[PDB]
């Protein structure tokens, strides 16, 4: 048995990402669909943090790391998810990207966001 259950908003790019974490957490999400984000998502990312914290979570390669680094600039105080360097590589599994992560891979990456 045992589940996951994920208290911060998590921030990812689209569809196929919410779907990968829902196989692995329950958790709400918030898709950017890009990095030209209007106003109204980073308003609702803002109030998700202000409210129950901010997890972003996008694919390691430019341009997952370039919506990463647009919503830490216009949302101070997100926390940051990453997959794990195994998962992470575009030779192991299916790629490197987080809608094809394992949900052991996925509850990794979100268990390092915290302290303990």
């Amino acid at each position: 048995g045992g589940s996951m259950k994920i208290k911060e908003v998590i921030v990812v790019e689209g569809k196929d990402d919410t779907a990968a974490i829902r196989r692995a957490v329950d958790a709400d999400t918030i898709e950017t669909n890009g990095a030209a984000v209007g106003a109204e998502v980073i308003e609702r990312i803002k109030l998700a943090k202000e409210r129950r914290g901010v997890i972003i979570f996008t694919d390691p390669d430019f341009p997952g790391e370039k919506i990463r680094r647009t919503i830490a600039e216009q949302v101070p105080g997100c926390k940051h998810a990453f997959l794990p360097r195994e998962a992470a590589k575009a030779r192991s599994g299916k790629g490197i990207g987080v809608e094809h992560a394992s949900p052991d891979d996925i509850r990794q990456a979100l268990a390092n966001v915290y302290e303990e």
